[PDB]
């Protein structure tokens, strides 16, 4: 098979072409609070699980709280 | 409609096989590469606009933009 395209989401949302605009116009970006505790795991489109964000001793991980 | 745009603030992604996602769905906790925090990226319908470096803020966490395209 073709690959699939993962996604790690740490937030997604749906904005106008005006706050897009807006955005651009900013150096740093606030996301909403607990972001890090719904992270989600997309492929292709599909919402595959959510989890949260954890500092390992390395690296990054993301615990999974569910897989759907 | 034309004037809705999916906004994502990705932190890690990835062209991967079938296989290799069927086991990552036998973990519980998934290892992103080291410094995937480095290179936050800001997708607009799908398509990059810009990345950044995920900061701990006072109240939240930020994208501290390091390229807008
Ligand atoms: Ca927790
Ligand atoms: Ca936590």
């Amino acid at each position: 098979p073709v690959d699939v395209k993962l996604e790690f989401v740490l937030y997604r949302k749906n904005v106008t072409l005006a706050e897009l605009e807006a955005m651009g116009q900013q150096q740093l970006l606030s996301l909403p609070t607990n972001a890090e505790l719904n992270v989600e795991i997309m492929a292709n489109g599909v919402l595959l699980g959510n989890g949260e964000l954890v500092q390992m001793n390395d690296t990054l991980g993301v615990e999974i709280h569910e897989w759907l």
